[PDB]
């Protein structure tokens, strides 16, 4: 008999899905993945819930101040986020020390202003060896009269996010009939893109293709990563309709070339580029190749996050932000990715600014030819320019990998040995 309690509320949508609101019990009669059956203790009613919504009762998720299966930079770039203050804070699986939990504190110094400060936690549990507590509910409280020994004292915990609904269960093919193209986003050589709705009650995004221009997209849906758009449905009879999830700032590249773009300060733009860098490690991680990165083909979410799009995409049908043995010999792998990437992290570096100003593609090669490279901006710092220098290699295996490349931009300010601190 397992019972579970709601993280959050849920209103249902679905034919047979249940709704419920925040502390409100269940009993789980079946565990199908995103898609669980449950019996509410409040309504009696039994139907299929959200995984993600629910915990078990009294486990640790259940806490408001514990993130499950969070990074460190993650949980920096969460406790940074809006809505927090001096001394927010959070409990979290350590993803260097499987096992164990580490806590991550909102600080401030005047060099670097608002910051994120770890600790590790040490199994009864423990920072500082000093002292000891039954339970890291004890440890948070005690850390809360006080800091005794940390950089900042205990205030209120970070503000949690409320997750993706999962899509619609077994709803990989649909018919078109289900979806309802609201809004002509973008036209282009290979298709459209649109605002849509799915079955009158999920906003969508759906990217039509022309008859001219499934087994790829069957790879492509098991690329699932926070740093890649999540790719929900497809419809199958041409034209194709690809359905994904719908980001509400567009492209990178025209939210760089935005007003509020224009306002995000370097390590703001750093800090995309970190993201971006790691969604392209997982695509590295799991012997992908995206073929055609761009900040056109970097989508922002309405909370700044940076989401890959169109990975693969470009095998089954921009001389810029090719590699050279990709122009010249075909040859498309990770490390011309590499290449792509250095360019884009002048694009993001540059506000959207056009690659090689002032020159016309074959001028470009030949330029490359000669062995040429972009000058460094002014606002760019000399580091991340070697980066794109280090990415703009004529040999592509001498060329860092996305996991060294997001390695380093994760910690572009922060010193190895100051990762975490120790008491
Ligand atoms: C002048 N600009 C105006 C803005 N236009 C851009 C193009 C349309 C927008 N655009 C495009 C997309 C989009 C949709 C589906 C898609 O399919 C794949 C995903 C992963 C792998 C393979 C295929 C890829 C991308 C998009 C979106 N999802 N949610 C929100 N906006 C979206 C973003 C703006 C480009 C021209
Ligand atoms: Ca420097
Ligand atoms: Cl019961």
């Amino acid at each position: 008999r397992i019972i579970v309690v709601a993280l959050y509320d849920y209103e249902a949508i679905h034919h047979e899905d249940l709704s419920f609101q925040k502390g409100d019990q269940m009993v789980v009669l079946e565990e199908s993945g995103e898609w669980w059956k449950a019996r509410s203790l409040a309504t009696r009613k039994e139907g299929y819930i959200p995984s993600n919504y629910v915990a078990r009762v009294d486990s640790l998720e259940t806490e408001e101040w514990f993130f499950k299966g969070i990074s460190r930079k993650d949980a920096e770039r969460q406790l940074l986020a809006p809505g927090n203050m001096l001394g927010s804070f959070m409990i979290r699986d350590s993803e260097t020390t499987k096992g164990s939990y580490s806590l991550s504190v909102r600080d401030y110094d005047p060099r670097q202003g608002d910051t994120v400060k770890h600790y590790k936690i040490r199994t009864g549990f423990y920072i500082s060896p000093r002292s000891t507590f039954s339970t890291l509910q004890e440890l948070v409280d005690h850390y809360k009269k006080g800091n005794d020994g940390l950089c900042q004292k205990l205030s209120v915990p970070c503000m949690s996010s409320k997750p993706q609904k999962p899509w619609e269960k077994d709803a990989w093919e649909i018919p078109r009939e289900s979806l309802k193209l609201e809004k002509k986003l973008g036209a282009g050589q290979f298709g459209e893109v649109w605002m849509a709705t799915y079955n009158k009650h999920t906003k969508v995004a759906v990217k039509t293709m022309k008859p001219g221009s499934l087994a790829e997209a069957n790879v492509m849906k098991t690329l699932q990563h926070d740093k890649l758009v999540k790719l929900h449905a497809v419809v199958t009879k041409e034209p194709i309709y690809i359905i994904t999830e719908f980001m509400a700032k567009g492209s990178l590249l025209d939210f760089l070339k935005s007003d509020e773009g224009s306002k995000q300060p370097l390590p703001k733009l750093i800090d995309f580029s970190a993201q971006i860098a790691e969604g392209m490690a997982f695509i590295e991680q799991r012997n992908y190749i995206h073929r055609d990165l761009r900040a056109a083909n970097i989508l922002v979410s309405a909370s700044l996050v940076c989401k890959i799009a169109d990975f693969g995409l470009a095998r089954v049908i921009p001389i810029k932000w090719t590699a050279p043995e990709a122009i010249n010999f075909g040859s498309f792998t990770i490390k011309s990715d590499v290449w792509s990437f250095g360019i884009l992290l002048m694009e993001i570096v540059t506000y959207g600014r056009i690659p090689y100003p002032g020159m016309s593609n074959p001028e470009v090669i030949r330029a490359l030819e000669r062995g040429y490279r972009m000058p460094r901006p002014e606002n760019c710092p000399e580091e991340l320019y070697n980066i794109m220098m280090r990415c703009w290699k004529n040999r592509p295996e001498e060329r860092p990998t996305f996991e060294y490349i997001q390695s380093v931009l994760d910690d572009f300010y922060t010193a190895t040995e100051s990762q975490y601190e120790e008491i």
